[PDB]
């Protein structure tokens, strides 16, 4: 039955590369709004689940959050002009010599201006966003389904995007403060979710989804890890395996701690990736259910855009590039596929499960 299926929607992190799947889920709410005959669908009113890590969470934030009328803040075709519009300014160099690269001034005030006063109990779907806490040493992640027994965790949207994209050495750590049942204050000191090792939250998000699903009976088909039932689009902001962008160790033998700390990020972001759809594709493939995850990810990023800060309005350009070349790639080897065709077969299922909820 495909009525009772679960959807969940994921986005990796990558900072500027952000454009990458935006350009995807660009292409999938434009799909929507075409067969359902409705230009003002969204991604949220067919994904019971969005999880997001960094820039992956704050495009969650965006198209998850209410506006005035109760119907998502940003459009999926207004991520890509929010990268490009915002991009340059939230990653202008501070120039100051201690601290992060960035001061994250820029991004901490465009995600207020956008966002307001919203909190997460607010969120239009089930949300899954990630942080780090460097005072509590322990992964924070932020969902509405567990606000019943955790009301500190109940943040305001600019406080949980900020600490999500919040990456050492680019921009500095984030304090917010919230209220406990009793009315005692909680603390967060949080840095970006890529440190919690979920820069790929897609086996995160359907985690949530699988507790969700012991107490909400929407989600009750996926009980007893019957993934049969579920449906899961995650989305990559890719990675490299190019010579030139990559290392030898003879000549890592002699880096010192600055050399690996420019590198450490980007090598525990691609393992994420990598590790987290190991672990999906054998849970798919175990129930014989591989067509039900699809995984949107460029294997082979080249020149500027490998770097996570470059928001020239060139390197934003080839970003939109490689996303738009991505629709028209394989979905693998062997399989002529394209993950355009994969896509549209992906929000067809999701026409279909949302019109049958709504007999």
């Amino acid at each position: 039955q495909l009525g009772e299926m679960v959807t969940v929607l994921s986005i990796d992190g990558g900072g500027i590369r952000g454009i990458i799947p935006a350009t995807i889920l660009e292409f999938l709410e434009g799909q929507l709004q075409e067969m359902d005959n409705n230009a003002d669908a969204r991604l949220a009113d067919y994904f019971d689940v969005i999880g997001g890590t960094s820039t992956g969470g704050l495009l969650t934030a965006m198209i998850s959050t209410p506006n005035e009328n109760n119907r998502p803040f940003a459009a999926a075709k207004e991520i890509v002009p929010f990268y490009f519009e915002h991009g340059p300014q939230i990653f202008n160099p501070s120039g100051q010599i201690l601290g992060p690269k960035y001061d994250g001034k820029y991004l901490m005030q465009v995600l207020q201006e956008k966002l307001g006063e919203t909190r997460v109990h607010q969120a239009l779907t089930e949300v899954v966003i990630s942080s780090f806490d460097i005072k509590t040493n322990k992964p924070v992640i932020f969902t509405k389904s567990n606000l019943a027994n955790s009301p500190e965790l109940d943040a305001k949207m600019y406080d949980i995007s900020y600490s999500t994209a919040a990456a050492p050495t680019y921009f500095p750590p984030h304090y917010f403060v919230t209220n406990t049942s009793n009315g005692d204050e909680y603390e967060f000191n949080l840095v970006d979710g890529a440190v919690a090792t979920v820069a790929d939250p897609a086996l995160l998000s359907i985690s949530v989804a699988t507790r969700l699903a012991q107490k909400d009976p929407a989600f009750a088909s996926i009980r007893s890890l019957n993934y049969k039932k579920m449906l899961l689009l995650s989305l990559g902001t890719g990675t490299t395996s190019e010579f030139d962008k990559t290392y030898t160790a003879k000549e890592a033998a002699t880096w010192t701690a600055v050399h690996w700390m420019l590198v450490i990020q980007k090598m525990t972001d691609a393992a994420s990736s990598y590790m987290t759809d190991y672990y999906l594709s054998t849970a798919f493939q175990a129930l014989d259910s591989k067509n039900n995850y699809l995984r949107v990810q460029e294997n082979a990023l080249t020149g500027t855009t490998t770097e996570m800060d470059d928001a020239s309005e060139a390197n934003m350009e080839l970003l939109v590039q490689v996303g738009e070349n991505l629709l028209k790639k394989p979905v693998s080897e062997d399989n002529p596929e394209t993950y355009e065709e994969a896509l549209k077969r992906f929000a067809k299922l999701l026409s279909d499960r949302k019109k049958l909820r709504a007999n």
